[PDB]
This record gives C-alpha cells, sequence and structure tokens, in this order.
C-alpha cells in the first residue's frame, strides 16, 4: 500500500526525552511514547508524493500530538471491533512498524520508557493503539511479560 516509502533517517530522537523528563510527575509515558513513533514515521522526501500524503495522513489520526484527540481515539479503541475503519489503519501501521529501518532502535527506547516510565506496566491490559505499536517494535510480543 505504500509503494516506495522510506523514512528520514534519525527525524525522532529530538523527541526522545531524558531519563529525568520520565521521572517528572508529569510526564505522560503513554503521549510521549506515541509521539516519539510518530516522529519516527515521518516519510523521507524521495517518497512519491501520494505516498507521503497518505501515510502523513494515517499517522496522524493514529497517533494525534492533540491529547484530547488522542484520548478520544483511545476510548474509541476500548470497543474496537466497533470500528472497523480504526482496526484497518491500525493494522496496517502496524504492519509499517515492524519493517522500520530503525525498529531496533525504537525498541530499546520503547524499553527504556518500560523501565524509566513505567509505559508497559499494564501488561496485556495496556491499551489497543499502544500495544499494537509496541508489537509492531517487539515482534514476539514480550513487553508484556
Amino acid at each position: 500500500p505504500f509503494s516506495g516509502l522510506k523514512f528520514k533517517q534519525n527525524s525522532f530522537l529530538s523527541t526522545v526525552p531524558s531519563v529525568t523528563n520520565m521521572h517528572s510527575m508529569h510526564f505522560d509515558a503513554r503521549e510521549t511514547f506515541l509521539g516519539v513513533i510518530r516522529k519516527a514515521l515521518e516519510p523521507d522526501t524521495s517518497t512519491p508524493f501520494p505516498v507521503r500524503r497518505a501515510f502523513d495522513g494515517l499517522r496522524a489520526e493514529i497517533l494525534p500530538n492533540d491529547t484530547i484527540k488522542s484520548a478520544a481515539l483511545k476510548a474509541q479503541c476500548s470497543d474496537i471491533d466497533k470500528h472497523p475503519e480504526l482496526k484497518a489503519k491500525m493494522e496496517t501501521l502496524k504492519e509499517v512498524i515492524t519493517h522500520h529501518p530503525q525498529k531496533e532502535k525504537l525498541a530499546e527506547i520503547a524499553l527504556q520508557f518500560a523501565r524509566e516510565a513505567g509505559l508497559t506496566r499494564l501488561k496485556g491490559e495496556t491499551d489497543y493503539v499502544l500495544s499494537n505499536v509496541l508489537d509492531g517494535l517487539i515482534g514476539d510480543g514480550s513487553w508484556r511479560a
């Protein structure tokens, strides 16, 4: 579906929080982590225009920066079977994530968020969107156990 999709190397680096930031009482691990992944999914300029436009729309809808929108999506996904369109979009994005050229680094960052900010503390009860992103990075889903 996204033929020719390439990503901008290190596009997410400046968005990765410091361990100190992760320890802040005001730090939102889930929203921040999804924001890091959204930045990592920035298309490389060599990506054909039609593809760039469609992919930007998908990553923005599934990983909104606005927290009110993010919360609204989370609520909808609690009954994901009622939203075929969102389900299709999540599965499509998860598939793209499994082939990310810097997936290894993104998974290490996810594990850092896990250890320093409790990102994966809900284990298998982790919400739909975050679970699919984490499974995209760590295929065996072992982050749950």
